[PDB]
């Protein structure tokens, strides 16, 4: 899109208009819940059922806090790269962006380069986001 969702409810379902194209970035804007409550996760999806999801971002705050990163592909579930040292703490806002490359999705929080998770399936084919799990939203907005 742009016109951004504000304040979205989650767990949360929306169309990204014209799907992902290169240079597109995608801010998702909120905080973690300090609930119990121990993960979160941002999906770049195809269509509603979450079978296709070309890129799940799933911070989890357990074994350390840890950032799972995969694809499913008609519902299936490929080789998970996790990163530790993670940017995200429950109750802390945070700024999440997503940037479309190429290659890639490059992926800062609060302004820093945190992961680089490269293309696994076409990226174009993706035309929805989706959150859900530990978090409240502020906005997610397009650029
Ligand atoms: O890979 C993303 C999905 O992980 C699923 O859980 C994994 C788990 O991370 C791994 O340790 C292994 O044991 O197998 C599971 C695959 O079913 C989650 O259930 C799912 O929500 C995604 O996060």
């Amino acid at each position: 899109s742009q016109a951004p969702y504000l304040s979205p409810a989650v767990p949360f379902s929306g169309t990204i208009q014209g799907g992902l194209q290169d240079g597109l970035q995608i801010t998702v804007n909120g905080t973690v819940l300090s609930s119990s409550g121990t993960r979160f996760a941002v999906n770049f999806q195809t269509g509603f059922s979450g079978n296709d999801i070309a890129f799940h971002f799933n911070p989890r705050f357990e074994d350390g806090g840890y950032v799972v990163c995969n694809t499913r592909q008609n519902g299936s579930w490929g080789p998970e790269e996790r990163k530790t040292h993670m940017p995200f703490q429950k109750g802390m806002p945070f700024d999440l962006c997503f940037l479309v490359q190429s290659s890639d999705f490059k992926v800062m929080v609060n302004g820093i380069l945190f992961v680089q998770y490269f293309h696994r399936v076409p990226f174009h084919r993706v035309d929805t986001i989706s959150v859900n799990g530990s978090v409240q939203l502020s906005y997610i907005s397009f650029q």
